[PDB]
């Protein structure tokens, strides 16, 4: 078995300290594991982002914008969590499919099926105004072209929607797949334990101060970088049993998982922060209806 002992999990993707070179057989391995998994991936690094926010006092009062929102079951949990904390927050909801219908019949949730363009997030920021807006965004059309197209109407989110933050999907494009450089917005770029077996995506996370908007540039070289560090978080790190993390699973992705659950505020008071986590764990699994 592979045992290890880890002072914590790579949190960033700036953190990864080793690379591999990518094996293309690695495509035909199982993905998921567990079921809902993705929904899962979801809820833990949207609720790590949220809690930021309220951390810095930038998530009572907003509007939480949603796009790319549907089906959306995680989201339920999410809201039903800072509801219950006492937190005051609009969700509005737009994706061009069908929401799950546990998210109906909530006057603090709207939902919008209509795909966005430019010129629909311009109307819907002089229906929010003067709301303080976050910016969620997990749109999917890929081919490189088609991502290069998202991250294209992501950076137009932020530019016309101007939200005090934004948790964006982030996936570089495959090195032998380039078309062309881009900018994406500057942020920590997140790294999300329970993302398929061998996903390189992450999430930009972002936080707007004063009136100033800060891209990156991403090269072919990043992307070949991209490319042999999420490669061997992937087929070495995440494939490690931390011996020495005492929880009741000591896969890798439960101690990433603990790590970004342990900074999740409750009402409930826990001697530990190993009880705090186990609550928020077993709820979270209970609510998604995972085993
Ligand atoms: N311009 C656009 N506007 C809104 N939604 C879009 C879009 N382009 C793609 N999408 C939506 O992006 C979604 C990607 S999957 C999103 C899953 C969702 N975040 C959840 O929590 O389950 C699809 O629902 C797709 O319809
Ligand atoms: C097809 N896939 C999948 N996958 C994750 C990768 C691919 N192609 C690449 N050139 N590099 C990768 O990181």
């Amino acid at each position: 078995m592979d045992v290890v002992s880890l002072d914590k999990p790579f949190m960033y993707f700036e953190e990864i300290d080793n690379e591999l070179d990518y094996e293309p057989e690695s495509a035909n391995e199982v993905a998921k594991k567990l079921p809902y998994q993705g929904q899962l991936k979801l809820l833990l690094g949207e609720l790590f982002f949220l809690s930021k926010l309220q951390r810095h006092g930038i998530l009572d009062g907003a509007t939480v914008v949603y796009i790319g929102s549907a089906p959306g079951t995680h989201i339920r949990y999410l809201r039903d969590h800072f509801y219950n904390l006492g937190v005051i927050i609009k969700w509005m909801l737009i994706d061009g499919r069908h929401h799950d219908p546990i998210l109906n019949g909530l006057r603090d949730v709207t939902l919008v099926t209509r795909f966005v363009d430019e010129e629909y997030l311009r109307s819907i920021k002089k229906q929010l105004h003067p709301s303080k807006i976050i910016l969620i965004s997990d749109v999917r059309s890929p081919s490189t072209a088609d991502l290069l197209s998202n991250y294209a109407l992501q950076n137009v989110m932020i530019s016309i929607l101007n939200p005090v933050a934004s948790s964006l999907k982030w996936r570089c494009p495959f090195p032998d797949q380039w078309i062309k450089d881009f900018y994406i917005p500057h942020g920590n770029k997140m790294l999300q334990p329970f993302a398929p077996s061998y996903s390189a995506e992450m999430r930009l996370l972002s936080i707007y101060t004063g009136e100033n908007m800060r891209l990156t540039r991403v090269t072919k070289s990043d992307a070949v970088n991209y490319e042999k560090k999420m490669y061997y978080l992937n087929k070495i790190v995440r494939n490690k049993v931390v011996v020495n993390f005492d929880y009741p699973n000591q896969e890798y992705d439960y101690f990433h998982m603990y790590f970004m659950l342990r900074t999740v505020y409750c009402n409930k008071t826990f001697p530990t922060t190993k009880a705090k986590v186990l609550f928020l764990q077993q709820s979270i699994f209970r609510f998604l209806n995972i085993p």
